[PDB]
């Protein structure tokens, strides 16, 4: 069996189950290769970016298929719902969704972008990451939680990045084009975009750190995630010229809602620009 909650250091996405039925969860085993198809295709339909199904599972009277993305640079892990009727056909997935989750879905795909414009920068911060886990005594996700469980944008082990939504039609317009071009040429029609779109912000980027202390409490870790935030403002090759937000919580994970959203969380401002 699988425990409501492991160490985050073990987790690897055993008993992930978004709310669903029973007769859901058993669709998504049976035609886990079709939605896998599906859930690809949707994505090179509406985004125009190659995507890899890294986890199908039923979610709500349907399914979901997460996705990992790593096409000319654009980074991100995204999901997807469908009903079973997504089985039926082979025929084009482009939508005609106004809503709200379609431009949540864009925002999603666009911190993606967002990655590869500050992608050395925050490649930098990762490694920074990985040289201080000993000394600030943490751990992040492992990458088969990442990869089976997240479906926010840009994530590694250590953090997320958070871009602004915007329509399929703006995404279409203004971001589908800048795929194709060189590193240069894309960063300049990322700073062009925003200019158009009337973006002043900067992208978010979150910590999902996990304490390796058996005693972790708020009280006694504050100093520590005070002297990291210090440690980092002092680091010249970090995305200074993003939000960089510092968040450690306890060593466990819930297994079957993996969500670092509802933990309870140390918070630290490293870099902000509100």
């Amino acid at each position: 069996s699988v425990p409501e909650e492991m160490e985050a250091s073990k987790y690897v996405g055993q008993g992930f189950q978004p709310p669903a039925e029973k007769d859901a969860i058993e669709f998504s085993k049976k035609h886990k290769d079709k939605i896998a198809k599906r859930g690809e295709q949707f994505f090179m339909d509406n985004f125009g970016l190659k995507v890899k199904a890294t986890n199908v599972v039923g979610s709500g009277d349907g399914v979901e298929v997460f996705v990992h993305c790593d096409d000319h640079d654009i980074v991100f892990n995204a999901s997807i719902p469908f009903d079973k009727s997504i089985i039926e056909s082979d025929s084009s997935l482009r939508s005609e969704d106004k809503g709200d989750d379609m431009s949540t879905l864009v925002g999603t795909v666009l911190s993606g972008f967002e990655y590869r414009a500050h992608k050395e920068e925050l490649d930098n911060l990762t490694e920074v990451l990985k040289e201080y886990k000993s000394k600030y005594k943490y751990t992040g996700y492992t990458e088969n939680a990442i990869m089976k469980t997240q479906n926010s944008g840009f994530r590694n082990e250590y953090y997320y990045l958070t871009a602004i939504p915007y329509t399929l039609d703006e995404y279409k317009r203004y971001f589908q084009p800048l795929i194709k071009e060189d590193d240069k040429s894309f960063r300049d029609g990322m700073r062009n975009s925003k200019k158009q779109l009337k973006d002043k912000s900067r992208p978010y980027v979150v910590t999902t750190l996990f304490s390796t202390k058996d005693n972790f409490t708020k009280d006694n870790t504050i100093d520590e995630m005070i002297d990291f935030s210090e440690v980092l403002k002092k680091k010249k090759n970090i995305p200074h010229d993003l939000n960089v937000s510092l968040q450690i919580s306890n060593k466990y994970i819930n297994t079957k809602r993996p969500n670092y959203s509802k933990k309870e969380v140390i918070e630290v401002g490293v870099f902000n620009h509100e």
